[PDB]
DNA sequence: TGTCCCTTCGCGTCTCT
DNA sequence: AGAGACGCGAAGGGACA
């Protein structure tokens, strides 16, 4: 594969042609994303036990055969799934699906084998569920993280006056140990000293790198508050959302963006706090004058644009795309703004500026529409699937373009579609519901999950039956998707 | 060059409503 | 009408073989 043999090459390249063939059928997409990251011995491994991976008692999907072997060691994890699925199913009642979640990332078999060790333990003596124990498990580190449950959970617990929850949601990221580690170490000081609350300490600790981000707080935060100002649930705020490199970044551009760009505190804030608020806050002190000057934007839409996960990447794309879409497309910047101001903008951005026209063409959609679905989180997600779903929702399920594009309106469009597609038959013609109330259930945000809810208790009338008619249920998962239907299952699991 | 673990960043979805 | 929470994943870095 290497320089190291060039006949070694011809024998990968011809590994990865016959893997196209039938047990797996993968794409080349699929082949890159296992080299990128399973190296050449994943894709090896992939080659070697594709049959056994595919049928015995292991009975896998391509899909979950490449997520398992497109990590480092993934040919270990490959391995070692072979060996455990089984039992982590008949034994300990997980699904496969949960055993490939566990499975798929870097140092997947520690993982999986901490799991057979340790889930039985967690569960009896620290009362945890296995859902629960799947969710720390399922993390690069995964061994570490449960190992530290095991060994923390009590102290963290009886001394810190954490709930399990809590603490679970802080192992279940990356770098878990370290996180609940450094909360044992600083949760004292950071309350004690700082004058947190426990719960803040923990939404602080709930991210990847929350370690860092602990660290950091109790170095910064005196600073932060005591010298430029700012509140502790600012900084609260910027230490859980945009963790460490953001509140560096604060630190050092805070009198800048304020004393020379204008900016509010509170904006600067609202800017550091999000995953790559270190990005966003850098790439607004650059831009924000050629984006205000030359592009007429408001601060304040600048400052909405740079206000989300990838703030850098929305800001940048508009920089970039801002010209052609306004003068080649005929939209307004307003209407820019509110596609670049939602997480994945530059990807909303991107996609409207390749889909708006074969949209109108080929499906007779106004652009007013087009922006509508662009003009939330996902909207490349949306787009594209209004484009694959939105012939068979209406010549198969009867739909109006009207409707299916009220419900791909809402964040989690492709969700509330695909379900809808999905769903649409049993709950018309085996629930009697029709297809407006069908809709209207999934034009909110949540779509997916309160359809899902919904067909769940129809299907299999759940405990908290009887009054709740049919029409009841509709409205209630219109008024509050599933929350609204797993709430009423809860009240009457003791009230009645 | 593979395997494990940790951190930063980016995209997408849902709750809470 | 978003805001801020939820989850998943790519990518890069170090450690150690």
């Amino acid at each position: 594969m290497q320089w190291s043999g060039a006949r070694a090459l011809e024998a990968l390249l011809t590994v990865a042609g016959e893997l196209r063939g039938p047990p797996l059928q993968l794409d080349t997409g699929q082949l890159l994303k296992i080299a990128k990251r399973g190296g050449v011995t994943a894709v090896e491994a992939v080659h070697a036990w594709r049959n056994a991976l595919t049928g015995a008692p292991l009975n896998l999907t391509p899909e979950q055969v490449v997520a398992i072997a497109s990590h480092d060691g993934g040919k270990q994890a490959l391995e070692t799934v072979q060996r455990l699925l089984p039992v982590l199913c008949q034994a300990h009642g997980l699904t496969p699906q949960q055993v490939v979640a566990i499975a798929s990332h870097d140092g997947g078999k520690q993982a999986l084998e901490t799991v057979q060790r340790l889930l039985p333990v967690l569960c009896q003596a620290h009362g945890l569920t296995p859902e629960q124990v799947v969710a720390i498990a399922s993390h690069d580190g995964g061994k570490q993280a449960l190992e530290t449950v095991q060994a923390l959970l009590p102290v963290l617990c009886q001394a810190h006056g954490l709930t399990p929850e809590q603490v679970v949601a802080i192992a279940s990221n990356g770098g878990g140990k370290q996180a609940l580690e450094t909360v044992q170490r600083l949760l004292p000081v950071l309350c004690q000293a700082h004058g947190l609350t426990p719960q803040q300490v923990v939404a602080i600790a709930s991210n990847g790198g929350g370690k860092q981000a602990l660290e950091t707080v109790q170095r910064l935060l005196p600073v932060l508050c005591q010298a430029h100002g700012l509140t502790p649930q600012q900084v609260v705020a910027i230490a859980s959302r945009g963790g460490k490199q953001a509140l560096e970044t604060v630190q050092r551009l805070l009198p800048v963006l304020c004393q020379a760009h204008g900016l509010t505190p509170q904006q600067v804030v609202a800017i550091a706090s999000n995953n790559g608020g270190k990005q966003a806050l850098e790439t607004v002190q650059r831009l924000l004058p050629v984006l205000c000057q030359a592009h007429g934007l408001t601060p304040q839409q600048v400052v909405a644009i740079a206000s989300h996960d990838g703030g850098k990447q929305a800001l940048e794309t508009v920089q970039r795309l801002l010209p052609v879409l306004c003068q080649a497309h005929g939209l307004t910047p307003q209407q820019v703004v509110a596609i670049a101001s939602n997480n994945g903008g530059k990807q909303a951005l991107e996609t409207v500026q390749r889909l708006l026209p074969v949209l109108c063409q080929a499906h007779g959609l106004t652009p007013e529409q087009v922006v509508a679905i662009a003009s939330n989180g996902g909207g490349k997600q949306a787009l594209e699937t209004v484009q694959r779903l939105l012939p068979v929702l209406c010549q198969a399920h009867g739909l109006t373009p009207e409707q299916v594009v009220a419900i791909a309106s809402h964040d989690g469009g492709k969700q509330a579609l695909e379900t809808v597609q999905r769903l649409l038959p049993v709950l018309c013609q085996a629930h009697g519901l029709t297809p407006q109330q069908v809709v209207a259930i999934a034009s909110n945000g949540g779509g997916r999950p309160a359809l899902e809810s919904i067909v769940a208790q129809l299907s299999r009338p759940d405990p908290a039956l009887a009054a709740l008619t049919n029409d009841h249920l509709v409205a209630l998962a219109c008024l509050g998707g599933r929350p609204a239907l797993d709430a009423v299952k809860k009240l009457e699991h003791h009230h009645h």
